């Protein structure tokens, strides 16, 4: 180092003046770094690449035996290790022909993987439409012909995260620099396996570990570490060029924003745990390692690497989850399935895999932090085996053996394991080993960070700043985008008339360079990228794109392309005829595109304006929402509102070159979007306001109880000469449900009557019309389906069903069909327009968990019905002596208005019986309830009972955590038997003051089951008993002055239920606790 | 809990006998007997002690008063 | 940081699963970064904007008396002050037509800077030719002209 290196002081002391260099420095142990990289190629090909099939380049599963399968991530991970001995041997300008056989080496894995996916194309095709596991890509093919071995009646074969490992190693490698696609085919297939990839936030997969869940019960579940590698594959394949540097425009891949958007929405809400049924596992370690670094938030990750680390770290190494029977000495090796409470057995028994010593000692090193790689390198030495040779081998994992089982379960840890198979000479781990030469080549400095990692997939803290797609330029601590916003109207006269009142607009035909297209085009355009003819593909399947898709600009054809969003066309629905609604709607957007953008450069916003709501009183609405647009800021977003041609000039653009690649004798035409001309029969030049009052009000005379068995011609008459919108629509309503849609009336057919019904009624807005015709004429809106499957990313469940009667759970989403199917095939028994307020409750529902998901705090499953019934309830008290005016013709405004005045947190004021049935409808739950649940459940045996539902106490325990999810919906399920929200509330409070009773008791305990219901009745006649006592009323029936009771204060319905808990636990043995010091008592 | 009132313990102590002695006759159809000669041959833990009594009695009177919940505590609805 | 930002053991002390962010994390001393970067763009207005001609775009080496040399080194610091400026204030959305100022400031010191240095093309070729303190570009030029 300095002043040690000079030493050329050579009359006593002084200063020098000479060059030093670094070369005359002292050096480290004489070791040339030809000899070190010798010795590891000589390990690695006496090892690793001695098994591997020149035919396909597949590494094998197993060493011997002659096994003829081969799985896909360990011939990347061999890749993987390849690819960096290859790099390490890149420093050594004379590599004797070295590096180029390693390079091949991950090159010839890499192809075969692709020629063994590229041979199944129509399961491609199948897979993009209806993803299932039985039409899935196969996982293990043969290693000698590249065949399949597996059906899918025996391992399933729905394996996606290899898939995505594929993916992203292929970038790596390809940006670091190399030759592995050829032709454009093979760019086609890629391109429609990212469209595969698009879609994995729905599908459940069985997970790396190929059993399914820890019941191992041919079941599957979502799995965050699928999920997080597919967000990473989606984001290094955006925009990416497979070709290197010889490549042009048309070798990219585009990527569609929203399915990466759902990807992550998915993942960073249940990143926490593993699935449903797994809380932990060591499979989330690659997920936020060196294969994806896909967790960008650096708590999260801090909370889950201490999680792992405290729950499944052994000293052998790490389990893959709790309660684990892989290779155990318990597990029946004759039966593949598992059975109920089997799962008991293997606690504390679990293997442990020393590979995820190697992974820790990877992200330590990555990290930068010497002493906990230096840590593991010590805990992971003495597990080392060697062969005759000394090369080092790496266990596949450990297991008791199965005569110290019962000592192990003991005491954990004290008896001594046994190496599996793979842990000796004769039989290798080929996974491990390839990990253990990547974790060695390293530690040792052999390998920069950066030069493993070209796409830069881990950036440190200091430079989350201008990463696509993943950071804003203002950092991840921080948001203030600004959304650049655009006005357009139809006519010359629409601009006009808004340019007389301070607003100015561009029309189509000024912007004559500028080309505005709807979605559909988009999608057509979308739809054409991947053809290939010699495979059969259809490319992009025909889906809507959403907000942060039609914020780009495009260039298409030489012409550049502005999309509006899709919240400015309406279809069949009456929801765009209210201009409040359609304000919600683009707050809403506008708020969204906030959140959720991570793009370079400010996003586009285009806003149409139409003559057909500027007409009547809504003007005024409109005018104040562009006026707030002009100011700045809307809905605390900023916005800029300027010139169109001004906004694109100097604007990152978007390519879209396959069009041109295309072999189609004829172009596609795309209808782009026209000025509308002017009518020259009532030339209205957009009058003013004019509100006047041409309307009345008349409520309807006949019901669907009375005008049923009358006649054909009496009621047709009757039609006739009435005049009432809404009479008239339930008389259509009941010609179409008996004399068919096809019958011939006065004024036509009948359907061609009822649509022109609705027409007029929405335009002259009566909302009970437009309902009742929505509802008989089974209508659907397509934005539905949206809502459900993003209902069922945020891990809330949706149940449609009239209050009080049947009701169906959507699980897993669903096609639209399905949906409409049940929602209109579930609902005969009652009116129609239950479905219809149903959809408005769920789209409105879906909006605010969008936009809110705080106010759907402590509630997993969404109850339409019971909604409705708390909607109603409201109204009802709302209207006081008054009666309630009507639910179905207070408009979708008001319906959205009281709504969130219902899901407000507290209603503070009136009466207790109303906040008790408020919240019974909502399913509103305290925080942490089920545990205590879960905690009563442990200290009371034989279960509990409520509402005829038992619940068990064996397997519950047997097979089932604390905090495990299954647990959630189990007690879900078993509650929702209760009819009266009152009475689930007194049952939720009963059950709080068992578990705080129980909790600072723990000498009580319970003799035989609970029933609630007693506690109840128990708690009824002392109550009553009271009230006689105190005020001489004579005992009544029901509830109705129980509820009315505070649940805290003096005699309150809290100091009965304890009362009560206390009388039932006392009854029983009292066992005393041995270490609390209370003697004599 | 808090206490309303001053309390007594002849009153307590009467409660629980009268509560034990109505336990004896419904167990064992044994007629009501004054003084407390079958009481104290009660231990003082495991099964209908004289443990259970007294904490009934403590609690029943307790629960007759006021409770104050207490805003540091974090449970809610109770 | 970790473990403190958490506080959520409402009961005792157990595991958590929820999700924790890094915006509920403690703040640093309160003050907003606009509050910061306004500060200093005062600060950069009133002492080293205040003295550029609008002519060349390049700063007096004197502050008072009215000097009329200039030279370059300073000019470019000028500039070099005014483009780190800039970038800093890029990292806010909203900067009120202050980012495009700085930048502008860099562009015409670099430009002025560049047509002093056109207005000498004889003396490049000279100095290409024979390199001699006599035949070499000035190193002083005007401040106004
Ligand atoms: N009316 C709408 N409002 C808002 N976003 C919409 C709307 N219609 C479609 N989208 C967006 O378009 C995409 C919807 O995709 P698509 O309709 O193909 O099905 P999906 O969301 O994958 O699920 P599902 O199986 O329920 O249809 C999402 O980005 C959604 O946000």
């Amino acid at each position: 180092w300095k002043v040690l290196e000079r030493r050329a002081r050579t009359k006593r002391s002084g200063s020098v003046y000479e060059p030093l260099k670094s070369i005359n420095l002292p050096r480290p142990d004489n070791e040339t770094l030809w000899d070190k990289l010798d010795h590891y190629y000589r390990i690695v090909k006496s090892t690793l690449l001695l098994y591997q099939s020149p035919t396909t380049g597949l590494f094998p599963t197993k060493t011997c035996g002659g096994d003829q399968k081969a799985k896909i991530q360990d011939s990347l991970y061999c890749a993987a290790g390849a690819w960096a001995l290859a790099l390490a041997y890149r420093r050594i300008d004379d590599d004797k022909g070295r590096t180029h056989e390693l390079e091949h080496s991950a090159i010839k894995c890499m192809r075969g993987i692709l020629y063994c996916y590229m041979r199944q194309a129509d399961k491609v095709q199948q897979f993009k439409q209806d993803p299932r596991p039985t039409t899935c890509l196969h996982s293990v093919f043969n290693v000698h012909t590249g065949d399949e071995l597996l059906s899918y009646e025996e391992y399933g074969h729905l394996q996606i995260n290899a898939v995505s490992l594929y993916l992203l190693y292929l970038v790596e490698m390809i940006s670091s620099g190399l030759q592995i696609i050829y032709n454009t085919d093979e760019v086609s297939f890629i391109q429609n396996l990212v469209f595969c990839v698009e879609r994995v936030y729905r599908v459940p997969d069985f997970g790396v570990w190929e059993r399914g869940s820890k019941y191992n019960n041919g079941s599957t579940e979502l799995h965050s570490s699928s999920v997080g590698l597919a967000k990473a594959a989606l984001e290094a394949i955006n925009g990416f060029n497979l070709f290197g540097n010889q490549g042009c425009s048309w070798s990219v891949i585009f990527v569609d924003l929203d399915a990466h958007n759902r990807n992550r929405q998915t993942l960073c809400s249940l990143l926490p745990r593993e699935s449903r049924s797994h809380n932990t596992d060591a499979a989330l370690l690659p997920c936020i390692s060196y294969p994806a670094f896909a967790l960008d938030d650096e708590v999260l990750f801090s909370q889950t690497l201490d999680k792992v680390v405290r729950k499944l770290k052994g000293k052998y190494g790490f389990k893959r989850f709790l309660r684990d029977g892989y290779r155990t000495s318990l597990e029946d090796p004759n039966r593949c399935y598992y059975k109920p409470a089997e799962i008991k057995l293997f606690d504390g028994i679990e293997c442990e895999f020393p590979i995820f010593f190697l992974y820790m000692m990877i992200d330590g090193v990555f990290r930068g932090n010497p002493k906990q790689v230096q840590e593991y390198q010590d805990l992971l030495t003495p597990v080392l085996h060697h062969t005759t040779e000394g090369y080092p081998v790496v266990p596949k994992y450990y297991y008791v053996p199965a005569d110290f089982v019962e000592y192990e379960k003991n005491n954990p840890g004290s008896q001594k394991r046994f190496p599996s198979n793979c842990g000796r000479d004769g039989k290798l781990f080929l996974w491990g080993q390839a990990l253990y030469i990547i974790a060695k080549l390293l530690a040792d400095e052999l390998i920069s960070p950066k030069d493993i990692d070209p796409v830069q997939r881990y950036v440190p803290l200091k430079d989350q700043r201008n990463v696509s797609m993943r950071f804003s330029n203002q950092g991840p601590l921080e948001n203030d985008l600004v959304v650049h916003v655009a006005l357009i109207a139809e006519s010359q006269r629409l601009q006009v008339f808004l340019n007389t009142y301070g607003i100015q607009t561009q029309t189509p035909q000024q912007v004559e360079p500028i080309q505005i297209w709807p979605q559909q085009e988009l999608v057509k355009a979308y739809l054409q990228l991947g053809i290939n003819e010699k495979l059969g593909l259809s490319g992009r399947p025909d889906r809507p794109i959403g907000c942060l898709g039609t914020s780009k600009i495009y260039r298409i054809l030489g012409k550049t392309v502005v999309c509006y969003p899709i919240i400015f066309d309406l279809s069949d629905f009456y929801m765009s005829q209210d201009v409040f609604l359609l304000i919600d709607d683009i707050k809403n957007a506008l708020q969204f595109i906030k959140q959720y953008w991570k793009m370079h450069g400010r996003p586009l916003f285009l806003v149409l304006i139409r003559e057909d709501n500027i007409r009547g009183s809504r003007f005024n609405p409109i005018l104040d929402m562009l006026a707030a647009l002009k100011k700045g800021i809307i809905g605390g977003v900023k916005v800029h509102v300027d010139r169109l041609q001004t906004l694109i000039s100097g604007a990152v653009v978007e390519q879209l070159d396959f069009l041109r690649i295309s072999d189609t004798e004829e172009l596609p035409e795309f209808k782009s979007f026209e000025e509308l001309e002017p009518p020259k029969h009532s030339k209205v030049k957009r009058q003013s306001s004019t509100p006047s009052a041409p309307e009345l009000g008349q409520q309807p005379d006949v019901n669907i109880s009375e005008w049923k068995d009358k006649p054909t011609h009496e009621i047709l008459q009757k039609l006739n000469d009435c005049s009432c919108l809404a009479s008239q629509a339930i008389l259509l309503g009941i010609l179409l449900k008996r004399e068919g849609p096809n019958f011939i009336t006065k004024e036509g057919t009948v359907s061609d009557h009822i649509e022109r019904v609705y027409r007029r009624a929405g335009s002259q807005k009566l909302w009970l019309a437009v309902r009742y015709g929505a509802a008989f004429t089974q209508k659907f809106s397509s934005s539905i389906a949206p809502h459900i499957t993003t209902f069922l990313v945020h891990g809330k469940q949706v149940t449609l069903g009239a209050f009080g009667h049947e009701e169906e759970v959507i699980s897993n989403p669903l096609s639209p069909r399905v949906i409409q199917n049940i929602i209109y095939y579930k609902c005969n028994t009652h009116d129609e327009r239950e479905a219809v307020i149903q959809q408005e409750l769920v789209i409105h529902i879906g909006w605010i968990i969008s936009n809110n998901p705080e106010l759907f705090s402590g509630m997993l499953k969404i109850r339409i019905g019971w909604i409705i019934h708390a909607m109603e309830y409201e109204l009802q008290i709302r209207g006081g002596d008054k009666p309630a005016l009507d639910l179905y013709q207070l408009s979708p405004s008001e319906v959205k208005q009281l709504l969130l005045d219902i899901l407000q947190p507290q209603q503070n004021g009136r009466c207790w019986l109303n906040r008790r049935q408020i919240d019974g409808s909502l399913n509103r739950t305290p925080t942490g309830f089920y545990d205590r649940v879960w905690q009563i459940l442990e200290r009371t045996p034989n279960g509990i009972i409520v509402a005829g539902k038992h619940l068990p106490q064996q397997p519950t325990l047997s097979d089932m955590t604390m905090y495990e999810m299954n647990f959630s919906l189990l007690v879900e399920d078993t509650l929702g038997n209760i009819d009266q929200p009152q009475y689930r509330q007194i049952v939720v409070e009963l059950l709080m003051v068992v578990s705080i009773v129980l909790e600072r008791n723990p000498e009580l305990e319970f003799q035989d089951k609970v029933d609630l219901d007693r506690l109840v009745k128990e708690a009824f006649n002392e109550f009553q008993k009271d009230q006689s006592r105190l005020k001489e009323i004579e005992k009544q029936d029901d509830m109705t002055s129980f509820y009315n009771t505070p649940p805290l204060g003096k005699r309150g319905t809290c100091s009965y239920l304890t009362k009560a808990v206390m009388n039932l636990l006392l009854e029983g043995e009292v066992k005393p606790n041995n270490d609390d010091p209370c003697l004599i008592s």
